[PDB]
């Protein structure tokens, strides 16, 4: 057993683990996202920055998780990074709708790891996933809400002007 | 025989004087679309400046070809310039297409350059063309169908609408 | 066919699908040694900040391909991302030796992506591998090989001073 | 009662009690050491320094605990301060050992009073205890580790040279 475990459970760590792998593909989602809108057929190039910025921010995340797992004596096992279930992500709105799924996806994987910690009696774990998750995650669903409502209220995807007009003035 | 010449075949001399004329065609292509968006009937100042831009950047590639042609020793053998094919570019949409045309011919001659370049063992010539054309070229072509899909995207040429905003937010 | 295609070999689209994954694959790799180099039992952090530095760059090697592939009109397809062949690193001369592996695995990919683009007369694909890839190559490849002869003289990996003092003077 | 006190269960202070005790008790533990490392027959300045902060940090930790307790309207009752367990603390790495017992024993107490809180649907405390001492002993305790593997792979306590070059590039 590693000299700093403490209050660790097993499924905890595996739980972690899986954590590390989700937000690694969530990374590679936002990437995917990106790039469709830098093809010179789509060519929405804020759209293609916030979904990059979204991108390196999950990274970050799963970094965090990977670093938890070490202060806790834990021991992370990498899986594959699946590719995303789309290469052409369609539209703007599209997009959108799908990192607004993506990310509650998220959320529910996190909900259910809190509660396995809290169920393991670990408050360190459940604090750490309130304090750097919990709240990060209802700010993107709200986010994301806010950019799909914008986006389908001003006529997208059928009207090409709506996407191009919110990539200036909510992307830019 | 120039007291500089080395490696530099005659048939490169004469293609590079021939790439001299295109840059210089190319820069009055560009200075014939400018002024036509200066027109009081068309009236959109940023797509002026764009192509105004344009012109004056085709204008120091031929100068820098000049420059190479005196460098290995060649002989600078200058033609007329020709007028442009049209005095009348219709729209912001049809000018940006024509503009791509333009590009994609002019990358292809020099891609024919390169090519020549290699055949002589000219490796001097080729990696002039590749340092400060080919990519060049490209991230022009790109940005020139960036501009066409948003112009079709957003309604253009039959939205006015269209081809104001997209002066304001694309080109301003 | 994309409007800004030209002079783009259907081969070499597909192998620079190949490479994108491939420097995503090693910047997976470099990920994990990173962290590996964080476990409380390793506890060598310039370890782990010197791979997880380069990991951000691979992964900024794959967007710049990705860039690429819709600078040519070719269509970035993604595949999974392979985990790393191991979990435990060992000591910091074996991570040192699996990064020199793995570097001279991709250059030898890039190798044969300059070699097709030069068979199918694609002098701007052979022009950005070159600048963009094969000294950066040569460059991590010499540096990774220095960093395991130092750690070898040293008396890595049998003597743990070596690796804490390599930790601390080379890569402080 | 006092005119503050308000879902505050006599068991949550009493147990606010012993923790304040505990905090001292360590600040003393860390203490002892630093002065050990301060003999002219051991002469280690840099464990003696980092100690002497840990005792000053554990310090901070009891006054905001006797802080809280006043917060909340119960009183505080010190007790005495007991001696540490050794004297003499034999060598960097025999130190080292002791603090992160010392660490995972404190913890396990926060730990038990976090439950006791959740117990008696005291959210305030329990929250009190995860913002200010559930990660920062996490840390403490993943940092010990640390130095303790780095020391043993360095091969202390026997290697005199390994305990002086740890004071200098790891405490320096
Ligand atoms: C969707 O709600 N359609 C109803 C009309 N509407 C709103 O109420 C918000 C924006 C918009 O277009
Ligand atoms: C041309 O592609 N028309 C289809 C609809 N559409 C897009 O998919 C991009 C912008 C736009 O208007
Ligand atoms: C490996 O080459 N062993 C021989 C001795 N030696 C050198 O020549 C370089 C560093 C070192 O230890
Ligand atoms: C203790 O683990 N001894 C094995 C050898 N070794 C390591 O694997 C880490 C540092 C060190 O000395
Ligand atoms: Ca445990
Ligand atoms: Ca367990
Ligand atoms: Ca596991
Ligand atoms: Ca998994
Ligand atoms: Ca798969
Ligand atoms: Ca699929
Ligand atoms: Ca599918
Ligand atoms: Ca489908
Ligand atoms: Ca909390
Ligand atoms: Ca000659
Ligand atoms: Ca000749
Ligand atoms: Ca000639
Ligand atoms: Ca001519
Ligand atoms: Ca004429
Ligand atoms: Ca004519
Ligand atoms: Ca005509
Ligand atoms: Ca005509
Ligand atoms: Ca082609
Ligand atoms: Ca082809
Ligand atoms: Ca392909
Ligand atoms: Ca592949
Ligand atoms: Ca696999
Ligand atoms: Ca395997
Ligand atoms: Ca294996
Ligand atoms: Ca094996
Ligand atoms: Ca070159
Ligand atoms: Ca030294
Ligand atoms: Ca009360
Ligand atoms: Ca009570
Ligand atoms: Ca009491
Ligand atoms: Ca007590
Ligand atoms: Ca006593
Ligand atoms: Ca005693
Ligand atoms: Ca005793
Ligand atoms: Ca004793
Ligand atoms: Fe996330
Ligand atoms: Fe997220
Ligand atoms: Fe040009
Ligand atoms: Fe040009
Ligand atoms: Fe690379
Ligand atoms: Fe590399
Ligand atoms: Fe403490
Ligand atoms: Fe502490
Ligand atoms: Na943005
Ligand atoms: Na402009
Ligand atoms: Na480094
Ligand atoms: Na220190």
């Amino acid at each position: 057993t590693s000299q700093v475990r403490q209050n660790y459970h097993q499924d905890s760590e595996a739980a972690i683990n899986r954590q590390i792998n989700l937000e690694l593909y969530a990374s590679y989602v936002y990437l995917s996202m990106s790039y469709y809108f830098d093809r010179d057929d789509v060519a929405l190039k804020n759209f293609a920055k916030y979904f990059l910025h979204q991108s390196h921010e999950e990274r970050e995340h799963a970094e965090k998780l990977m670093k938890l797992q070490n202060q806790r004596g834990g021991r992370i096992f990498l899986q594959d990074i699946q590719k995303p279930d789309e290469d052409d992500w369609e539209s703007g709105l599209n997009a959108m709708e799908a990192a607004l799924h993506l990310e509650k996806n998220v959320n529910q994987s996190l909900l259910e790891l809190h509660k396995l910690a809290t169920d393991k009696n670990d408050p360190h774990l459940a604090d750490f996933i309130e304090t750097h998750y919990l709240n990060e995650q209802v700010k993107a669903i709200k986010e994301l809400g806010d950019h799909v409502t914008n986006l389908r209220c001003m006529g997208a995807p059928e009207s090409g002007l709506a996407e191009y007009l919110f990539d200036k003035h909510t992307l830019g």
